């Protein structure tokens, strides 16, 4: 591609993670694209690995809920992140009840450019780490 300044620039996600966590996740980054009728994420089903969205576009659709009509479709800002419940599973170890859900359905329907995340990787880059302690703040 062309590979030169990475998103999450102010994203909240990585707030408590740190700088080698970063760069560890970042070297975890894998080649990969999605193309028409790519599939991210899907709400009820677990999640293998998280799509960090670089740059391009999607679109949002839900099952579960709504309101008027059925399945309320929508659009994702530069920067959105979809199944983000994976980080912070890797980052909760004690969440150990299968890989985690999506917060809803996302498409690719445009070409989009991103990479990969597995949560192994991250789990064990997450746990490896283990910064919380006794909550102090």
């Amino acid at each position: 591609g062309s590979s030169g300044s990475s998103g999450v620039r102010r994203v909240p996600l990585f707030e408590n993670m740190d700088e080698r966590l970063l760069d560890a996740i970042c070297e975890r980054l894998k080649p990969c694209l999605f193309t028409e009728k790519s599939y991210l994420v899907r709400e009820g089903d677990p999640v293998n690995e998280m799509l960090f969205i670089i740059r391009g576009r999607l679109e949002s659709v839900t099952t579960d809920g709504g309101r008027s009509g059925f399945y309320n479709r929508s659009l994702l800002k530069e920067g959105d992140f979809c199944g983000d419940e994976l980080l912070t599973w890797a980052l909760d170890p004690k969440s150990g009840s299968n890989l985690p859900s999506s917060t809803r359905t996302v498409k690719a329907l445009t070409e989009v450019e991103a990479f990969a995340l597995i949560a192994d990787e991250l789990k064990f880059v997450a746990s490896q780490f283990r910064r919380s302690g006794p909550s102090s703040g």
